[PDB]
């Protein structure tokens, strides 16, 4: 039996929740609405299946897979605003949901990843973020279906801290592709994906599927957020972008990729993602 | 065939195609990208097709038009100027569905939709207040547990702020002092409550569920309102209609006051004076 | 002694400040913040007063209204809250003076300015179309080097994208040939041009310079149309008129055709209707 | 003669523009519009005193001060179209006025400024950024003026990189203040100035001020974007906004100030800041 609890009546989570719906992915969902005693009742009122909307952190419980939609000036007070809100929520939602993953879609992603894990004590195999989840499905999408290369679409990552860059990685789990497809296949889409956003619907739509692959442990490999600590020679507790196979029990495996210099971007965004954390309040 | 169509790939297009393929409403839906498309496509729900081909709409029961666009006129026109290049052709391609318009303002683009589709006016409805009255009904007979009273109060005339409401008397005789304490209660829990675009997704999703299915439910929809509340012009507003396949099969009656009638002719005049500025 | 006030410290309030000062039309200037203002403040221009107290503005010249506010009648009647809070109060501050509105949709705000202020019409005007009309004059008579002609073609009517063009005759037969060409070529360079805060606060600093120094001269300026172009509302339109310290002295006369009176026409029957559902 | 020459006619640089007519700082003003063949022939149609609009570069000749206000999707790569837009203008316009000062207000601001110092090849001294200027001048007359401090609110500074955070300290050019009053004073001021933006308007009024002291040799101290090296540690060419002496021809001194712990905030934005700008192309 598949619940899921998002935790956030704004936007995004009503994203998340019209679109894990639309597939029929949830056996019952969860929508927290945090709001002072809105239009999210909407939801209930057109009796969208299996949802129940509550205000109680306590009707999570038993959920397999805990999605933080939640997002509350100066950047550093504006991340601890975020962090202020998610020291009252997380560890509740955490104790309801011993089993779940957490799944997290507020930003700034790797930071409030990083917040949500020490928060809740959970392994971080099963505290993961949305990472470049969305930008790797459509770059795929497109070498896959627009551009037709049908198995080397499957094998390139968005990686790393999102909104910050494009950076690219090639897995090599069905077939080797030259160096010269790499390029024209990732110049040519990159033509179609350079434009696009992060709206809502989007991030929503992105977050069903990881979900989906969750709850029905289909262990597909998604580009998450994930605890960085022993890839590409980072040794500090941050969380970035990266290939992973995802079932009930979170992460099983980071997908080893080929790459370059290159892991210096990563590095970079490594030290000035902890050194932020260090500046945080728990 | 439960074939629907939806026109645009907005933020509006997407709630509108989420709230229907959730409800299992459609056994077709297509999806027309005129310009996040990318992401419903990536998502890969069955049977939903999103296309930039006009064409692709071709036999639908029902067409969506969720597209949106300086002064005021400027905005209304360059919105009207969008539904001239649109409102023909889809017309043509579904000659028996309904026209339903959530794009705003509402009861303007409505009447555009009427007038460039030729379609009759029965078969070419707006949004209206169906969002409002849903939610209104829902609170009276759901949380205030009024199981029968509450089905029988309706949010009509021109979309806004100010909540215009009538009584229908279809099932049951409701004293003005039930009308009044159940009205008021019901507003106090339906206060900054807004036109966001997934609220109004699922309200079309509601409607277009009565249309494809031939409910024959009352919703409180923008039609033309020639000859209710002493109306003459041309002009679209929020009324209780029973719909079906076919449209709108019957307004519904209710009863009258006269500052209800003062708010429902003024917008009327409003509405008819901006109309005779479009360029259609 | 040259004492003007303006009415919000928004970004339209600062751009109107600004412009004032760089021209140094005001002996005082006193601009009211009702909530980038502050910053004002720290920049300490001579003769600038910043203040939350709507007495400040006692005994001005000039009064200029620059604040700003879900549908569009519910957006108007939110600015029009706001009005009623402050023009009764300004009005009674400076009783000579003229107020002038910035704030859109300036036609309608006008006429709400003018009612809570109880103001005689020749004293409350609306920026109009004189942002247009100086563009289109300029271009004219520096650009294409006419420069008695330029002088005598005015953009009058609703404020918008759509340019209704009119031609005085205060010093110059201008051909019709010429007037063709000349506003065809002169139109070519005021495409995109729109209406942001800082364009709106030149035009504005203009305005009140005619006024405060009694220039009698020629703006076209939201003004109460009735009685000219055949029309017998109460409405605003933008219209040439000599401006002075006692505000608008003079209407002044331009040359017919019907597609001009229609648009007026209809332009006045919009802003009237949407006026009757207004709460002042 | 003060000839002055903002480039860019976007909202910022006609703010700009309006602002330094309105205190009649600038003997000619030349307003530089890039767009293709807008509005910005409104100042000229208005007939602002002394301001010349131009599409022409050339007509920056000889300017005391040049201000540059343009800006051009992932962050590297929004950053990188403004670098590009730069490129076009900077080595052209530090050619035209090769004795001014070139002052960045263009974001991000502290690599914005970085850029404009390596295409023109001023010396660091004149080329300085709006860094937190505007955060410290407010901050200052809220001290000064509204809780009457008026020798303390004189001595405190907002530093480092613009919007991160507000990072503060103390100068001592005029006394000592207590550490509890540093604290009660700083603390009730931010009270008043959490909440306040960066909108054009207010940008513009800041550099105006800059302005006004550049070329009337006020020798005012004011937290600009500074190259930092030398500063706290800093060893890398990165811009941070430091409290310096405004002159005609720039910074002639960098005001020392009292700091602890807290070098570790200036010394992380500036390994954010070099790591970011060593992956741009100029």
């Amino acid at each position: 039996v598949n619940k899921i609890t998002v935790v956030g009546g704004g936007e995004l989570g009503i994203a998340c929740t019209l679109a894990i719906s639309a597939k029929g992915i949830a056996d019952r969902l969860v929508l927290l609405d945090l709001s002072e005693g809105g239009a999210t009742m909407d939801l209930e009122i057109f009796n969208l299946p299996n949802v129940e909307i509550s205000k109680d952190l306590s009707a999570s419980a038993h959920s397999k897979v805990v999605i933080f939609t939640v997002n509350s000036q100066s950047y550093l007070d504006v991340v601890q605003s975020n962090v202020d809100m998610f020291r009252a929520l997380v560890p509740a939602l955490g104790h309801y949901s011993q089993h779940s993953v957490l799944l997290v879609a507020s930003q700034p992603v790797e930071i409030m990843t990083y917040v949500t894990w020490k928060l809740s004590t959970f392994p971080a195999n099963r505290v993961i973020g949305i990472g470049c989840n969305l930008d790797s499905q459509r770059l795929q999408y497109i070498i896959t279906n627009v551009l037709k290369a049908q198995t080397s679409g499957k094998e390139v990552w968005v990686i790393g801290e999102q909104g910050e860059d494009k950076v690219l990685t090639w897995s090599g789990q069905e077939e080797v592709v030259s160096h010269t497809s790499q390029v024209q296949l990732s110049n040519r889409a990159m033509e179609l994906l350079r434009v696009k956003g992060q709206r809502s619907w989007s991030v929503g739509l992105s977050v069903a599927d990881m979900v989906d692959s969750i709850v029905n442990n289909k262990k597909k490999v998604h580009s998450v957020s994930a605890l960085a600590k022993g890839y590409y020679d980072i040794n500090s507790e941050v969380f970035l972008s990266l290939p992973c196979i995802l079932g009930t029990n979170g992460v099983s495996e980071v997908i080893k990729t080929t790459l370059k210099t290159v892991t210096e971007k990563l590095q970079s965004s490594a030290s000035s993602i902890h050194s932020l954390q260090q500046q945080l309040k728990l």
